C-alpha cells in the first residue's frame, strides 16, 4: 503494498531516495526524561542532535505546508515528532486534524515515546494517522530504569522501576493497539553500549512477533546522564543491524 508505506521515506528504502518529508514542529512538551536528552534541542528520538525548532501554533504549521506544498512537490508526508513528545501536547492533534482535511493525499505520520499511544489511538486513527514511529528502548522494566529520570502519567511524577513499569506497559498496549487498527507501526531503538546492547535482540523478538513493521536500531548520541558512554562505532552497528534483519525488518 500500500501507499503509506511505499511512499514513506521512513518505511521504504525506495521511497527515501524519491520522496520527502517535512515534520511540524507544534509539541514543545514532553512528559518523560531520556538520560541520553537535553530538553533545550528537538526530541533525539526522532532529530539529528542538537537541533533547536521554532515552535509553531496549529495555523502556523498548515501555513508552512501551504508554502512548502507549493514550492516542492516531492513532499508525500508531514509528520509531527517534536521538538518534545507530539502525544502530550494537544495542539499535535489539531495541527494533524487541519492537515488531514485541506491535503488528504498527505500521508500523516507522528512519532512517540509510547507512554500516552494507548490513551490517544483512538484520536490519532479518528485524524488519519496511518504511520507511527514509537520509540522502544527496553522490554525489561529493569533495563528501562537504567533509561529514564521520570516519567510523568495522568498528573503524577513517577520515578525508578515504577515509572520504568508504567512506560513499558503503556508502550506495548498503545503497540498492539496500533497494530490491531492497521496501524503501519515502526520501533525506535536508541543503541546504548552496556545498557540495552545486547538486550535489542529481545526488543526486535517482541516487537516482531506484535507486528511491527520495521526497526530502526538508532546509535547513542552521548549526551545528558549518557556523555561518558562510548557509542557504538559504525561497524558495530551495521553487525546487531544484520542480526537483527533475521528477525525483523530493519531501517537501514
Ligand atoms: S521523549 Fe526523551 S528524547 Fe524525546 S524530548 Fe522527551 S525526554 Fe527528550
Ligand atoms: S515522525 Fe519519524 S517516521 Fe514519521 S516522517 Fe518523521 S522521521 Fe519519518
Ligand atoms: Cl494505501
Amino acid at each position: 503494498q500500500l501507499r503509506r508505506i511505499r511512499e514513506h521515506p521512513c518505511f521504504s528504502e525506495k521511497a527515501c531516495h524519491a520522496f520527502g518529508r517535512m515534520h511540524l514542529p507544534v509539541a514543545p512538551k514532553c512528559n518523560i526524561q531520556c538520560k541520553y536528552c537535553i530538553r533545550d534541542f528537538d526530541c533525539v528520538n526522532e532529530s539529528r542532535p542538537g537541533v533547536t525548532s521554532r515552535v509553531l501554533t496549529p495555523q502556523e504549521a498548515l501555513e508552512r505546508v501551504d508554502e512548502v506544498l507549493s514550492k516542492y512537490h516531492y513532499i508525500k508526508v508531514v509528520a509531527v515528532a517534536g521538538p518534545g513528545e507530539p502525544l502530550a501536547n494537544e495542539e499535535t492533534f489539531e495541527t494533524l486534524r487541519l492537515v488531514g482535511e485541506k491535503y488528504p493525499h498527505l500521508i500523516l505520520c507522528i512519532s512517540t515515546n509510547g507512554l500516552l499511544l494507548p490513551d490517544r489511538i483512538e484520536d490519532l486513527d479518528r485524524i488519519g494517522v496511518t504511520n507511527i514511529t514509537v520509540t522502544l528502548n527496553a522490554v525489561d522494566p529493569t533495563i528501562g530504569e537504567q533509561i529514564y529520570d521520570y516519567v510523568i502519567y495522568k498528573g503524577e511524577r513517577y520515578e525508578g522501576l515504577e515509572a520504568a513499569k508504567i512506560l513499558l506497559d503503556n508502550q506495548l498496549k498503545g503497540i498492539e493497539e496500533a497494530v490491531r487498527r492497521k496501524k503501519i507501526v515502526k520501533v525506535n531503538t536508541v543503541l546504548i553500549p552496556g545498557i540495552n546492547d545486547k538486550h535489542v535482540f529481545d526488543i526486535a523478538r517482541k516487537i516482531k512477533s506484535m507486528g511491527v513493521f520495521i526497526h530502526n536500531v538508532m546509535p547513542l548520541i552521548p549526551q545528558y546522564k549518557f556523555a561518558h558512554i562510548k557509542p557504538p562505532t559504525p561497524e558495530e552497528k551495521r553487525a546487531i543491524q544484520d542480526e537483527l534483519s533475521k528477525i525483523i525488518k530493519q531501517m537501514r
